[PDB]
């Protein structure tokens, strides 16, 4: 005595395909800077600073990348296997 059911109408022909994607600022400068080999880390320049300007975002191993160093904390708890947040250098910016 088990009784185990299943349901399976064969094929799963849906279309989630409705955004068109991308309608930001393309043609933005941007100088991929030092990081560990299993990331890629990147910064957004643009002059000095009183200006438009864009911040940091590190590239993931997965493409799951990070725009915030809020997101890369979580990342990392949430995905091991990934380096510590101590060999990010967010502050590259900075001082």
């Amino acid at each position: 005595m088990h009784h185990h059911h299943h349901h399976s109408s064969g094929r799963e022909n849906l279309y989630f395909q409705g955004h068109m994607a991308s309608g930001s600022e393309e043609e933005v400068v941007s100088v991929e800077l030092p990081a560990p080999s299993s990331w890629k880390k990147l910064f957004y320049p643009n002059k000095v600073g009183s200006v438009k300007k864009t911040e940091v975002v590190f590239v993931a191993p997965t493409g799951e990348e990070i725009s915030n160093r809020k997101q890369l904390e979580q990342y990392l708890k949430s995905h091991p296997g990934n380096p510590a947040i101590a060999e990010f250098d967010w502050t590259t910016s900075g001082t």
